[PDB]
DNA sequence: GGCCGCTCTAGAACAGGATGTATATATCTGACACGTGCCTGGAGACTAGGGAGTAATCCCCTTGGCGGTTAAAACGCGGGGGACAGC
């Protein structure tokens, strides 16, 4: 199951991060505080990466458009500036 | 020095998560039927001896009749006791 990601999953990763940033250092803690279902510690990494890359090409594409939800795997619940502004600014 | 734009706050709307309940769908449970394979019993064939069947004769038993006598059965009558209904 490790290589699959669920959807309460994506929401629950969503919200981690919206409260804690660069989850990755805590990972470990929010599985064993239940906080996430038991996963791949690596696929939540890496989805987690994916996701800030695809929020700097929303941020690109909001560039592309002058000169906001948007979707991981299809799950709609997810957007770019909160998650980038929220996990840069709690690193600060 | 003045006005408009930008930022923040407030209200409203929508969506998602959480929880409980109902309904639909799937799975199990069981028995019957069919198919397959193997083994055993039945079927077929042949012979010999014994049992059954057939025939005759004789003897004993059973059936039928007669007569008389005796006991049993049938008819009769009255009274008592038991059975039936009630409470």
């Amino acid at each position: 199951d490790m290589d699959s990601i669920g959807e309460s999953e994506v929401r629950a990763l969503y919200k981690a991060i919206l409260k804690f940033g660069n989850l990755k250092e805590i990972l470990d803690e929010l599985i064993a505080d239940g906080t996430l279902p038991v996963k791949s510690f690596e696929k939540y990494g890496e989805t987690y990466d994916e996701m800030m890359e695809a929020a700097k090409d929303c941020v690109h594409e909001e560039e592309k458009n002058r000169k906001v939800l948007f979707n991981f795997k299809g799950v709609k619940s997810l957007n770019a500036e909160s998650l980038l502004s929220r996990v840069e600014d709690l690193k600060y």
